[PDB]
């Protein structure tokens, strides 16, 4: 039963998850001597990213984190195969120390991250048989800091209180899931590596934007404050808080830019 | 035996060493959100550091960094018990990216860290059997960073041509160990920590000190470049590069400073 936490915590993972012991994890920081331009690196193009307020999509807490399940018709166009949607979800801090993202600028934490989960669907028939397998995954991260309020991630965040606890599931009406991406998309960190959780797979294809998104303090303090790993009878509960992975060894790994300054 | 790459590595320390994935793990990031002044802090007191002339100390390559055996008259005095000298050892990176310090100071890592390892003497009779025991250990840091030739790590660092190779040994005669300190030693980080390596007791005092020193470009160079984790009859040699553990999460604690200003 995994953690970011004491004795079943990201230093013991590798002992029931042995790619977490293994090469190419994520995340790591993104510092000038590791970063080199690409001008191969030309735009995403985020499709059938506008879901329909008519329609609806189910949040969960999984124990870990929190999700939104994503219809497959979502793709990315640009990369050498079609990624499909399969699912959002953050990594966060706490209401005392607000700088949980997990990857990391020149040694710096943002507030929170998001990650959009995708699988090779051109290859695969869905995302947990993607999940072990060659250019199986392809993630987009955002960086959050703290800032302006966000209606957008706001469209998630009011569903909080419902998801409270571990196996809990909500709607939440469709809404455009590119809001939740920065501006100027085109600027990007591209690298290989892993799944930033157990079992760590080495099989992502990772695009970090840039240019972080602002959401506001009480954004965070509710999504620090409102989730429990545990289910809602526990009688040993456990706060979903500091749910980020320590930044990684490179292992000889380059990250690319799409931006030369 | 454990390394810092490949499935031996520091994910994976915890597997055959459980206080790797245990409580009040080092290293840690130092920042401003988590110092607090202590007045308590008094200066520390070096004392037999001026190592006889006359006298010779083993230099070896133990595949994990280069070792000075240190004498157990040399000793700190200061804190409530005496911590007496066992080695002193350092960590770095890779020309590629010169940033291999183990602590952090607001995200950043220095070019290298030395380490002057010692043992409380007044309740244990060596290292060893201190270094699993309460207040078993003291650790004094100092952080390195490129800018002046510094002949008194030269005092080491000319003896590495001859430990290149795992179980190698130099001697090396006696200098003034204090020579290796920084500027205004007075001024240091606290906090209570672990060994940074295997097996990663959570036993030792650390002081970093808030200043670093300066190496010229072409001694921090030797030192990532003149060594191998191999033995010399290794038909696949590992260059000793890269030897520092990454930053551990440290939530709810503080680090007490000597300084305020
Ligand atoms: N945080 S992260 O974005 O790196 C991440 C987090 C979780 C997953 C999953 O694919 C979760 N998951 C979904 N199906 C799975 C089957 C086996 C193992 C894990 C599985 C993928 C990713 Cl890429
Ligand atoms: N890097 S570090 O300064 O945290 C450190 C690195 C190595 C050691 C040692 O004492 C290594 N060591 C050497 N012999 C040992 C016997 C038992 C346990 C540890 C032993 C101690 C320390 Cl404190
Ligand atoms: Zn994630
Ligand atoms: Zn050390």
């Amino acid at each position: 039963k995994w953690t970011y936490f004491g004795p079943d915590g990201e230093n013991s993972w590798s002992k029931k998850y042995p790619s977490c012991g293994g090469l190419l994890q994520s995340p790591i920081d993104l510092h000038s001597d590791i970063l080199q331009y690409d001008a191969s690196l030309t735009p995403l193009e985020f499709q059938g990213y506008n879901l329909s307020a008519n329609k609806q999509f189910l949040l969960t807490n999984n124990g870990h984190s929190v999700k939104l399940n994503l219809p497959s018709d979502m793709h990315i166009q640009g990369l050498q195969s079609r990624y499909s949607a399969t699912q959002l979800h953050l990594h966060w801090g706490n209401p005392n120390d607000p700088h949980g993202s997990e990857h990391t600028v020149s040694g710096q934490h943002f507030a929170a991250e998001l990650h959009i989960v995708h699988y090779n669907s051109d290859l695969y028939p869905d995302a947990s048989t993607a999940s072990n397998k060659s250019e199986g995954l392809a993630v987009l991260a955002v960086l959050i800091e703290m800032g302006s309020f966000n209606p957008s991630y706001d469209k998630i965040f009011s569903h909080l209180q419902h998801v409270k606890y571990k196996g809990q599931e909500a709607f939440v009406p469709g809404f455009n899931i590119e809001e939740l991406l920065p501006e100027r998309t085109a600027e990007y960190y591209r690298y290989r590596g892993s799944l930033t959780t157990p079992p760590c797979n080495p099989t992502v294809l990772w695009t970090v934007f840039r240019n972080p998104v602002q959401i506001s303090q009480e954004q965070l303090l509710a999504l620090e404050t409102a989730l429990y790993c545990t289910h809602m009878d526990d009688p040993s509960p456990r706060e979903m808080i500091n749910n980020f992975r320590q930044v990684q060894k490179f292992d000889e790994r380059l990250v690319y830019t799409s931006f030369s300054q």
